[PDB]
């Protein structure tokens, strides 16, 4: 079977991906925090359940080292590496005018330089192996249009947008290929954080935020992980040997870029 | 079964998207100019191949009524209609200094009035049978990024990308989804003509344009029918539900957006 | 003086840019319907205040032969031809299942056909002066995100956009510029008559779907023309000089792209 | 008279940009690291020519205290604060796989980091002074498409550009604006330093790199840093009151969004 990582598979969008990546004959490697491996464990059963080989790897994807060792250990596990999903990445609900450098600092170091990190290492297993990879990072509809008091977080999706964009071009004469997708409202523990701290904010009752942010979206349903997977699947297959550098939106009618 | 209509599907990219949609499960429609049913005894030959049914439809996409008509006979024809490509387009090669009236009047007519008819045509099908379609139009990198020497055609592609994007909202309540696929340069009649008539033009000799549009690729490498089949296969399939509005490029690596 | 010649001059946006230019510097040579005289009138009026020459020119954008003259007519009575804007325009508002051929041909001939012709009557009389022009064409924020209910008019104005890239591009060499402004809810003739048909649609009273499209603007109020002539006065002057191919939005806060 | 803060001012496009606003009316607060006072003198003697009020200000964008204290040093210094222009920046040139995270925490603080602090600078100087601001960005045609060698920087623009986006509508209620300008190839002391990286990698000829990046500018010719300052002066002028989250391009043709 063919070989894919999937960083931030715990939960969420993550498990969703792994899931369906299993269901297309990919065998996974569960990338996530050493201390989410309890919480892996679902994800485990789920790529199980799909008659893959499943494997969890503890990787803290803010540090190049571990990302390396994280990529190395997969790839012996399951005797191969073929694709590579930067999905590892957090949210921060702040105003403007109160982000401070700490946030900053944080919010770009697992959500840019963890991709700069990956694809560095996907590169360099890829190559090694001797074989074409594909490069998979989450972008986000805020990669396409920056959101108000999400502003630290909507600035590093536009980085990883960026970062797709150019390391498309420089990977692709070894014929790797690199791509994101963009996400709109996934009702994963993220929005329960985002919608939360919204609250938190304008006093709007709890799930308030989540409604209203999406009431929105063309096809009139907030999103599950398995809508993303559904683009992730077409990312990560043959079908999109010829498509590199672009960030794709999967967010039910929100933005058209 | 699942039935689909692929206009100008009797060679080119949309033989091409045809032989991909059947080999996914598809029957198929192909409809082109009668003049063209022969050429597309191929087509046909390629759909029975992957054992899925195929009927050839008369069809001139610059006469509403034969676009109603078309798809009425596809759908009687093949016991349904899930699935509606508008790809039968055609192009022009001209300084815009020279561009004529009849330039504009006859590209538009085929190129972007065609797709208003076939998006309504479809509309009505998929709620007579009580089905939620798939309407997926051909864009290109000329609809993100306007070529000089080709104005007239860009700007019908640009037409085609406002287009998905206002249909998908329009059409989102009934459940219908409507997105485009825009690739770069695809090695079909269309470009030995464009390169023809650029080489009369900037007197280049033969090819020479071809190669000339294609050195900026990043995958190295012009495209083929299959490339662009890939993308059009995810949308055409269940992997793209919560996608809509969008005009996704398969270039190799030529316009990010 | 520096002379500019404003389509669509005798109301709305169109006179707006004209008072705007001549306060710059320019005399105007304000193009509209004939029937539209008496209303330009007041353009005349305003543009005279500001010690520049006025000049009515009967022009139908939608005929090239007629586009000529009026630029030809235009030059000789203000001695010289250095700015284009092709603001004249129409607007349609209907559900996309009733959007008829009728519709099409008649939408596409006013917003881009006539475009074209602007831009090839301005470039020969450019190069007939020997001077290097500025086309500035009319957008929308249509033109960056397709609208539902008016997916004809959107259709037009990606158009347009498309057309001022590729023109950029294509007279470049010769030193002219093409650029295009894209206002987002201006309260003019064109927003009463589209309030007017939505709300013979959705049954709003008159003035609501004026009130709702508007009440989402960042700077929290409809426009004015003054704020499109605003762009449009850099547009036509020279600090835009290095400036071309570009789509500029003036919505006060609507789109990003 | 207005009062503009030029980031960046001691040299290159910021002190094109310092004589222009000077030029504009504005007197000008030259901000820059204190080692760039002695060369900010022939910034300050361009302003001083135009008949308005200069002084440098030491600052090192990165800290933030630094740029609080900076603000109200020329606020205090000049009696006003209107426009800040977050024109300091540097670039990087290296391969994506060598790329180190030192690389990366080094330009997001100076390239990113800075523009947060600028913004909150002068948000709170704007509403102490009960005035309605401008905020002006420095993006690049690198915010709009990434550029593959200059990866890290590219990202940095990208953020950029989203930060515009997001801090636009988070302080549009108070009435600022946010915009940002996207340069192309300017023929500063940046590229002689671009060039000179790209010679060691490429091996190409010194200058050669320069020639050939500027090669496609439809223009014909490299950007002077009065190119630029010809979209900051509209930018900072009240022309262009309603227009915000923007990033305009003045690449004399490059890039066209
Ligand atoms: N939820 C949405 O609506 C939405 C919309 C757009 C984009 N996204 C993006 O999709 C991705 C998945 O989001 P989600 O909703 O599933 O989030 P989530 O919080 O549910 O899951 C994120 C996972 O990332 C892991 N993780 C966090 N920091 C890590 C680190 N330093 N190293 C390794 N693993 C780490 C977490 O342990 C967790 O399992 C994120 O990149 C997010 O920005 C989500
Ligand atoms: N070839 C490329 O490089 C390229 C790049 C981008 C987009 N496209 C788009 O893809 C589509 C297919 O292009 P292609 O290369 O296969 O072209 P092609 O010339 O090989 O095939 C076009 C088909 O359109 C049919 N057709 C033309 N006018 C028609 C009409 N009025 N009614 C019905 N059928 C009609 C023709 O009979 C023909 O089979 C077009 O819409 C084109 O704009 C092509
Ligand atoms: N009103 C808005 O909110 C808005 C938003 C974006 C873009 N625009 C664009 O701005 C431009 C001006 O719109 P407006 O609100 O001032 O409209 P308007 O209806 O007030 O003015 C349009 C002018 O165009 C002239 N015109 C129409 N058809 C013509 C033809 N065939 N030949 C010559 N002149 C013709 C009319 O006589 C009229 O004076 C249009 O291109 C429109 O699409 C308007
Ligand atoms: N040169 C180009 O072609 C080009 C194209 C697009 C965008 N830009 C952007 O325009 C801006 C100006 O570039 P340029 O060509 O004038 O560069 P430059 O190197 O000529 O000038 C940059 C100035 O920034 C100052 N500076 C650097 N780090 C600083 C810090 N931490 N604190 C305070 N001041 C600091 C320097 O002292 C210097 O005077 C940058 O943001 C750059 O990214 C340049
Ligand atoms: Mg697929
Ligand atoms: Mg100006």
């Amino acid at each position: 079977s063919k070989v894919a990582m999937v960083t931030g598979g715990a939960q969420g969008i993550g498990r969703g991906i792994s899931e369906k990546l299993a269901a297309d004959g990919f065998d996974i490697a569960v990338a996530d925090l050493p201390q989410q491996e309890e919480q892996a464990a679902e994800t485990i059963k789920l790529i199980e359940a799909a008659d893959q080989k499943a494997v969890f790897v503890g990787l803290d994807v803010t540090d190049k080292a571990n990302f390396d060792s994280a990529i190395d250990e997969a790839a012996e596990k399951l005797g191969g590496f073929d694709v590579l999903v930067n999905n590892a990445g957090i949210a921060q609900i702040k105003p403007l005018l109160e982000v401070t450098e700490e946030d900053l600092k944080q919010i770009y170091s697992v959500n840019v330089f963890s991709v700069f990190f990956g694809i560095q290492a996907a590169s360099r297993k890829f190559d090694e192996l001797g074989v074409k990879g594909k490069i998979i990072n989450a972008a986000s509809i805020a990669a396409i249009q920056g959101f108000p008091i999400l502003s630290a977080y909507s600035t590093t999706k536009f980085a990883v947008r960026g970062l797709t964009q150019a390391a498309a071009q420089e990977l692709a004469p070894k014929g790797h290929t690199v791509n994101a997708y963009a996400p709109g409202i996934v009702g994963t523990g993220m929005w329960e954080q985002i919608d939360a701290e919204l609250s938190k904010i304008n006093g709007k009752p709890i799930g308030e935020n989540f409604k209203e942010y999406s009431s929105s979206i063309a096809l009139g349903r907030p999103s599950v992980p398995e809508d993303v997977a559904g683009l992730v699947s077409f990312l990560a297959s043959e079908n999109s040997n010829y498509v590199t550098g672009q960030v794709m939106l999967v967010d039910g009618g929100m933005l058209y870029n």
